[PDB]
């Protein structure tokens, strides 16, 4: 491999490159309480691992705006001896409240009636053995949301004029989200049968439909799903919204609206195939040029371009456009050339193609479905969470393969950046997935959620079995989303590849398999 010193980092641009390149010095023990002292303005993501691993060195005194200080030395015991102005501001905090004695939440209480009567609200509720219920009762919804943050085990029945509140408050997108998916707060998930599609739209008219199909109200699930359709900002999420329309009413005009769809999806793949419509059209790139003076193994030239690219007029495009159509630059010139016809047409490369052509055709597929959405095939590519290269391994799996199972002579996580090592490694953990899986979609499931995530969501007794709705509706009901959406474009991926490399097989078929039998 290739280190670099934190002196040598101090002087590149911040970047998750930069980033990935201070937590292997901290996972090593090599940054100094003298190094760390300026080092939270040199990351560019201050979240996660790299953030409480600098904290073990430099510990960090939550924030407290100094108009407040003194706000903060009173307690529970002696916060009526606090201007009003403090008082108002401990009461932000519901724990707070709820440590208060009852005697001081009904003096607060009678305090703030008058220009506060949120706190009066929130203060009475907590002198009673139900706060959602007393808050419910006030029709409060931003005591509501409020309560729901402070505890998901507040569940009670609301009715039709209080639900149909809720969606103008910023925290309904997550609420029904949360509540639908994870089929927690049985009630309220009752209750929001009776929300209007008129007052929602978006995702969360979509979860709302989602929610009508599991208590099988048919009619306010199409309801909810046209309003998804009209309202939605992508055409992939218009599609998935649409096929909902068809399957519950089966009005063939939507099935043909879905065909028609410029987005390639499961969704208008299915629909196409469904009418005997062919197959969307491919672009072919084939640039001539063999070379260019950039390095596709330096993490740091990519941030760098990457960010050009995305901050670029037509004018700069049409000179980076030239610059990057070379072989060895494929997958950057596919990347301009995406922002270039403005998201339109559709590009699915096969670079470093030499090191997967002995694999049989289906597996090409799978590898290039999954490195097409891991990381575009850039391959310096790095997550938040600093997953490697073309195919995003976590360094603990590259670590794992490469030393323990492979026995690579100096083997370096560094390594995945590499296209043969990343085709390589995604052949031989598609085996370990496949074996135990079999269908593309669970495989996807697994690669990015993990084979632990996903034998426990197969094991349940509502997730991809027989049913009216199935598999469609468990595909909308993967409790992870980044993992519901992953599966979604990977199996689009697959699809797509199988076709360009002469190895066709029908989604119809792909989606039978996803029932046990
Ligand atoms: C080169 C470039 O910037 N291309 C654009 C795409 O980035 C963009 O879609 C997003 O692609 C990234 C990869 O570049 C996806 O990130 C990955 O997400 C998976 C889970 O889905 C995760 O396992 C990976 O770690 C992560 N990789 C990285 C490097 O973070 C991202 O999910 C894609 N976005 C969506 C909505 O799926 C496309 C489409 O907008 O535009 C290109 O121009
Ligand atoms: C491509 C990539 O890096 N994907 C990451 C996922 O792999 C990762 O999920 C976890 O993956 C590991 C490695 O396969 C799983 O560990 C295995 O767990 C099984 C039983 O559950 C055990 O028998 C195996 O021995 C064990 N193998 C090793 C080498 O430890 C782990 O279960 C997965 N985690 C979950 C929650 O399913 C996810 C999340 O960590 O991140 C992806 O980026």
């Amino acid at each position: 491999h290739m280190q670099y010193s934190i002196e040598k980092l101090k002087k590149e641009e911040n970047s998750l490159a930069k980033d990935y390149y201070i937590y292997r010095l901290l996972e090593k023990n090599k940054i100094s309480k003298k190094d760390a002292q300026d080092l939270n303005s040199h990351i560019f993501r201050y979240i996660g691992k790299i953030k409480s691993e600098l904290e073990k060195i430099i510990p960090l005194k939550p924030y407290i705006n100094p108009k407040y200080a003194k706000c903060y030395t009173y307690t529970a015991n002696t916060i009526l001896d606090a201007n009003l102005t403090c008082q108002s501001v401990r009461l932000n905090s519901l724990v707070f409240i709820a440590s208060l004695n009852s005697k001081d939440r009904t003096t607060l209480a009678q305090t703030f009636k008058n220009q506060r009567p949120d706190l009066t609200n929130l203060l009475l509720a907590f002198n009673t053995s139900d706060p959602m219920s007393y808050i419910v009762q006030k029709e409060d919804i931003n005591g509501f949301f409020k309560l729901y943050n402070y505890s998901k085990k507040y569940d009670l029945d609301l009715n039709t004029s209080l639900v149909n509140k809720l969606p103008n408050h910023i925290g309904f997108k997550d609420f029904a989200q949360n509540i639908i998916i994870k089929k927690e707060n049985p009630k309220f998930r009752h209750s929001m049968l009776e929300i209007n599609p008129e007052n929602v739209s978006e995702d969360s008219a979509f979860y709302l439909g989602v929610n009508a199909l599991t208590y099988d109200k048919t009619e306010l699930a199409y309801d909810f799903f046209k309003k998804a359709a009209q309202s939605f900002k992508s055409q992939s999420n218009k599609d998935n919204a649409i096929f909902w329309m068809w399957l519950i009413k089966n009005n063939e005009e939507d099935l043909k609206t879905l065909s028609q769809s410029s987005s390639l999806n499961i969704y208008s793949l299915y629909a196409k195939e469904l009418t005997n419509t062919p197959f969307p059209k491919i672009e072919s790139l084939n640039p001539s040029k063999k070379k260019n003076n950039f390095n596709m193994q330096d993490p740091f030239a990519w941030q760098k371009i990457n960010k050009q690219i995305r901050d670029a007029n037509a004018s700069q495009l049409d000179v980076l456009a030239k610059e990057f159509d070379t072989q060895e630059t494929l997958p950057i010139y596919a990347y301009i050339l995406e922002r270039k016809n403005n998201f339109k047409k559709h590009y699915f490369i096969m670079p470093y193609y030499d090191n997967i052509k002995d694999y049989n055709k289906t597996r090409q597929a799978l590898i290039l479905a999954i490195a097409r959405q891991e990381s575009r095939f850039i391959p310096t590519a790095i997550s938040v969470s600093y997953a490697l290269g073309m195919m995003q391994f976590m360094p603990f799996l590259a670590n794992h393969i490469g030393e323990k199972e492979l026995k690579i002579p100096n083997f370096d996580q560094d390594f995945m950046f590499k296209p043969e090592i990343a085709y390589y490694f995604g052949n031989y953990h598609l085996n370990y997935l496949e074996s135990r899986l079999k269908s593309p979609l669970f495989v996807a499931y697994a690669y990015n959620g993990g084979i632990g995530f996903t034998n426990r969501m197969l094991a349940r007794n509502d997730m991809f079995k027989t049913g009216k709705f199935e598999p469609f509706l468990s595909m909308e009901l993967v409790p992870y989303q980044e993992s519901r959406i992953y599966g979604k474009k990977v199996l689009a991926n697959y699809i797509v590849y199988r076709h360009l490399l002469n190895d066709s097989i029908k989604i119809s078929d792909i989606f039978e398999n996803l029932i046990q039998n």
